[PDB]
């Protein structure tokens, strides 16, 4: 509808999660997110979580019933429908996409995190996560602020080196077919730069679009 | 009573918990483990779970009312009484190990692991785990058996190299009053050795414990 609609996308550990940070707190838009949402209901230990866990322990996709209604019912919600939604992390194959279509639930932009796989790797191995206040972290680049922070952060029980190698094949493999989707408003963003010099980037695309649909609005 | 009933601890990655499956296999013995318990509670999604946790995650010894009677009422089961038990983390603080000796709840032995310090932050960094079997493994010493077990392995949430030197801490500042406790028929045993090298040690000292307690039995 009106308000902005964001659809966002890429190999792990590329920046999804970062970037919807930022993106969210300037935008106030209703950030939503297939991991997160997983990972909640496993933290909660349903039967639905211990059945999903399974298939991300083996870098495996989970099963449609779990994750398409899932995320139906949160687009459901007033905050997305009055301010906007920004998926992330969603779809990740061609029935997902399609479930939503015959909904008449189509984005405005499409943006595709482009890292080349050889950098991967160093990116999840060094990355920590703060359960107090959910921001993510590197040991490396953005490490924590010399706080508290630093002796309460933990990991992903699926953030093995070895794993990497195979959670890139159930990418790339799948992204071939969501392309072909009517996806083709696809804005293609370089990863392999600053977290504030890829922001940036997605700002300004964000702030163009809003000219353009306000524009049509102020139909004069 | 006459089962045998073993009490085992040691600083972070020493062997505890790898140990343990060795001893209960051979001697059936019924393996209890505070640490196992806790976790347990948590992927269970409990409230106590969700308070525990936090304890955890800054390398705390979760608070009394937890563990003292989460352990109590598992040694209140039949296997524990007609087997033997085998505790495993427990007791960790004098209040703890006080609790025991006012229900008349004594050790036959007690086996302490000893290991430099300057060896455990790479034992903790490349320990994984297979969730479908519990068993214990390490990318370099003792490697998984190259079966589809390598795609279902994961790692806790508090094996960050910085998270040791803070449970670190807490174990030694602790141990002091433990020993002084009467637990004086400590068996110190090195950990600095093979998995098979170590194990040896501890199944000769119960090998011999049988015996004495079996001489008395046939008293002639
Ligand atoms: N729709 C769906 N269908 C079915 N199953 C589904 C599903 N959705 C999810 N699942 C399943 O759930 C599981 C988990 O999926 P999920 O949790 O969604 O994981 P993922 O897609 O693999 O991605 P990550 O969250 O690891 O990476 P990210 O790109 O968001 O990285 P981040 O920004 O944190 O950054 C990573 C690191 O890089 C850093 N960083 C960010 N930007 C930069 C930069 N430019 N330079 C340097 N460091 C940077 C960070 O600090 C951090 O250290 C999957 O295995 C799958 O089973
Ligand atoms: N009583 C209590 N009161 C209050 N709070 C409590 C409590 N009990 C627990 N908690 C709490 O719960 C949390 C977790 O405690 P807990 O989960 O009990 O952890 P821990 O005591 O720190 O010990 P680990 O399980 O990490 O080590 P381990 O010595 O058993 O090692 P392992 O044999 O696997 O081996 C480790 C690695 O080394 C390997 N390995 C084994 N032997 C050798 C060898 N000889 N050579 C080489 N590799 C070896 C393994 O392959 C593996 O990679 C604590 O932080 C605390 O908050």
């Amino acid at each position: 509808a009106d308000p902005l609609k964001v659809m966002i996308s890429g190999a792990p550990a590329s920046g999804k999660g970062t970037q919807c940070e930022l993106i969210k707190t300037k935008y106030q838009l209703a950030h939503i997110s297939a991991g997160d949402l997983l990972r909640a209901e496993i933290a909660a230990g349903s039967e639905n979580g211990k059945r999903a866990k399974e298939f991300m322990e083996k870098g495996q996709l989970v099963p449609d019933e779990i994750v398409v209604n899932m995320v139906k019912e949160r687009l459901r919600q007033p905050d997305a429908q009055e301010n906007g939604w920004l998926l992330d992390g969603y779809p990740r194959s061609y029935s997902q996409a399609m479930a939503l279509e015959t909904l008449e639930i189509r984005p405005d932009t499409f943006i595709l995190l482009d890292v080349p796989d050889e950098l991967l790797v160093e990116r999840v191995v060094g990355r920590r996560l703060d359960p107090v206040t959910g921001k993510i972290y590197h040991l490396k680049y953005s490490p924590p602020e010399n706080e508290e922070i630093a002796s309460r952060l933990t990991q992903r029980f699926d953030d093995t080196e070895e794993k990497v190698k195979l959670r890139l094949e159930t990418y790339y493999q799948n992204i071939e077919s969501l392309l072909s989707t009517y996806e083709n408003i696809i804005v293609k963003v370089q990863g392999d730069a600053t977290v504030d010099a890829v922001f940036a980037k997605i700002d300004e695309l964000l702030g163009s679009i809003l000219e353009k649909k306000n524009e049509m609005v102020s139909s004069t």
